[PDB]
């Protein structure tokens, strides 16, 4: 009122001014993204961590630091081959500029004739879907530890205008500390206003894509309903063996709870899932705000999971050690960059 609303507006002035900056940082490298930033025999590679039909991720040590990172490397033709080019050069450019707790760190990045190489921060743990299979279903509580991460995440991502049309378990993962860290944004994008664009999974678009008539950062929100539903149900609300029948379910919006969920989080969750977008959570007046401010939120202190000062509702096993069950088989080839640039043009702003 005097004191007590003074320490409210100091606190919100202060996160007016992390955003303020935090966008400042972001605009600088994002129309002016940097590149090269490293060179291939700066680091020590290590052994191979996994691969895919792009490339492969591989651990390495920086020869001067002594710091591991994942470094995963793409074959510019197989990138080309696979269609992923703009894909991959929009999350390299996202990545590069972003900057967050939550969100995974792209330390290092640059490409030779042969490849394109993004030297991450080495991250110890497993995918958010496969645990989910795992447990089965969060508790409320355990949930909504998580949730109020993506929030935060999406708060952050918001002020950036950019919208991450992707949200889902297999994008996220858990640390070596229990919190989460989102990695994907090759379908992110930077937009005021709305965008038409088609993409990402079905049972997460929100009722405006499917409709097609133009969407804009709402649509997180709604995907924010899915993920908090799917962790307290241990399924997703809307499903169907083929996505037009999926899509029927989104678009009408009756939405079937839980008898074991309680009131707040239907009641979350019926303003998330609001087909009306202009009736939607987080896409109101108070923004962010009727969110963290909802009932089921009550006992978070954002502060605090902002600082990942809360305990996780769990670590991930790998660190103590394993007996070889904990890892098993991969390719141990060399690397081998041609004399001859290749796919030169297509991965020029990389």
């Amino acid at each position: 009122g005097n004191a007590a609303a003074a320490k409210k507006g100091s606190e919100q002035e202060s996160v007016k001014e992390f955003l303020a900056k935090a966008k400042e940082d972001f605009l600088k490298k994002w129309e002016t993204p940097s590149q090269n930033t490293a060179q291939l025999d700066q680091f020590d590679r290590i052994k191979t961590l996994g691969t895919g039909s792009f490339g492969r991720v591989m651990l390495v040590k920086h020869k001067e630091s002594g710091n591991h990172y994942a470094m995963k490397i793409l074959d510019k033709q197989k990138v080309v081959k696979l269609k992923q080019i703009e894909h991959t050069l929009n999350e390299k450019r996202i990545l590069q500029a972003v900057n967050f707790p939550f969100l995974v760190k792209l330390e290092f990045s640059f490409k030779d004739n042969s490849n394109l190489y993004m030297v991450m921060e080495y991250v110890a743990g497993g995918e958010m879907f496969s645990h989910l299979r795992r447990i089965g279903r969060f508790s409320e509580p355990h949930a909504r530890f998580y949730a109020a991460q993506i929030v935060l995440t999406f708060e952050y991502l918001h002020s950036l205008d950019l919208i991450y049309r992707d949200l889902k378990p297999e994008n996220l993962l858990i640390d070596q500390q229990g919190y989460i860290q989102v990695t994907d944004f090759g379908f992110a994008k930077r937009v005021k206003g709305r965008t038409w664009t088609l993409c990402g999974t079905p049972e997460y678009l929100a009722p405006e894509i499917i409709l097609s008539k133009g969407y804009n950062k709402a649509v997180d929100w709604w995907a924010l309903g899915v993920l908090i539903y799917q962790m307290a149900a241990g399924y997703p609300p809307f499903f169907a063996d083929q996505p037009i029948q999926i899509y029927e379910k989104i678009v009408s919006g009756k939405v079937r709870f839980p008898s074991h969920f309680s009131s707040d989080l239907k009641d979350l969750l019926r303003n998330l899932l609001q087909v009306d977008l202009t009736k939607r959570f987080g896409n109101l007046k108070n923004g962010v705000n009727d969110i963290k401010n909802h009932k089921w939120f009550a006992t978070t202190d954002w502060i605090a999971i902002y600082q990942r000062k809360v305990e996780a509702p769990f670590i991930p096993k790998f660190k103590g050690p394993g007996d070889t069950s904990n890892f098993d088989d991969y390719e141990e080839e060399e690397i081998r960059v041609s004399i001859n640039e290749k796919c030169g043009k297509e991965f020029t702003e990389f």
